[PDB]
């Protein structure tokens, strides 16, 4: 029952200033899995599990989306120490984060970006269909399954429970954040995320992100670096509309001319992911 006894903990995999992460493995079946310790004094958003459980609002959104649909990495597990929580999160493997996988390769091939652009649409959708927000979308915060082809959300420690009116708060990565909140400190879930999305399109596509300083954020001319398509370039630049209410709804990306006949991801992983080159 306690913590020690149900899984063998391993090496540090990751970490920051949402926490520590280390490789673990259930003692039971000998399941793979990632074991994030959060300290109690460095958690600002606290929610309440349908219980009546006073815990962190990353447990609380994470419960929520954990049934099984694959898109998101699940909490398996939780666990209440004196002064932090412990998480047991699945661990594919192998696994590489969309960051990394970027790094390594430059400027992802369109076909390959179309497969995770949206799997990544489909994970978000899971996430507001379960009454989340996560707003943190970027390449550090996806899972590549490498073997399935399968792409996984990770770190919901900067999200909230999804409404439908204005959000005044935000601790998510800046140079993701829409001109709104730049200019306002005000935003809406949906269409703050779909800004987010365009600037994660467009780093899959360029291999670095659009924006760095806030008056390009605002100013909102996007510059191609790379060769992209004028499907691609139309969709991104839609994403990345200055007025919230200009953004396409996610209906509107799934059924842009660019998104069409998507790989599975199977196929996704048997043409781009195995093999050395
Ligand atoms: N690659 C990588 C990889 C990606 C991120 C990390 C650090 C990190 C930081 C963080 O604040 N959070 N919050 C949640 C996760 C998480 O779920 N990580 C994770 C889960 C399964 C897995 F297999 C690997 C990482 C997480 N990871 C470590 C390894």
């Amino acid at each position: 029952e306690p913590l020690e006894s149900q899984y063998q903990v391993g090496p540090l995999l990751g970490s920051g200033g949402f926490g520590s992460v280390y490789s673990g493995i259930r003692v039971s079946d000998n399941l793979p899995v990632a074991i994030k310790h959060v300290e109690k004094d460095r958690i600002s958003d606290w929610g309440e599990l349908p219980n009546g459980t006073r815990v962190p609002m990353e447990v609380v959104l994470l419960k929520k989306v954990s049934s099984g649909f694959s898109g998101v990495i699940r909490l398996l597990d939780w666990f209440e120490r004196p002064d932090s929580f412990v998480l047991i999160l699945e661990r594919p493997e192998p696994v590489q984060d969309l960051f990394d996988f970027i790094t390594e390769r430059g400027a992802l091939q369109e076909e390959l970006a179309r497969s995770f652009f949206w799997q990544v649409l489909e994970a978000v959708r899971h996430c507001h269909n379960c009454g989340v927000l996560h707003r943190d979308i970027k390449d550090e915060n996806i899972l590549i399954d490498l073997n399935r082809g399968e792409l996984k959300l990770i770190d919901f420690g900067s999200g909230a429970l999804l409404k439908d009116t204005v959000y005044t708060d935000f601790d998510g990565t800046r140079v993701y954040s829409p001109p709104e909140w730049i200019r306002y400190h005000r935003y809406h879930g949906r269409s703050a995320a779909v800004w987010s999305l365009g600037i994660l399109l467009y780093d899959m596509v360029c291999g670095d992100i659009p924006f760095e300083h806030d008056e390009e954020i605002i100013r909102g001319q996007v510059f191609f670096r790379q060769r992209v398509s004028s499907e691609c370039q139309h969709l991104i630049r839609w994403c990345l509309a200055l007025r919230p209410s200009d953004r396409p709804t996610f209906e509107e990306i799934q059924n842009h001319p660019w998104m069409q006949d998507v790989l599975l991801p199977q196929e996704t992983a048997e043409i781009h992911l195995h093999s050395l080159s």
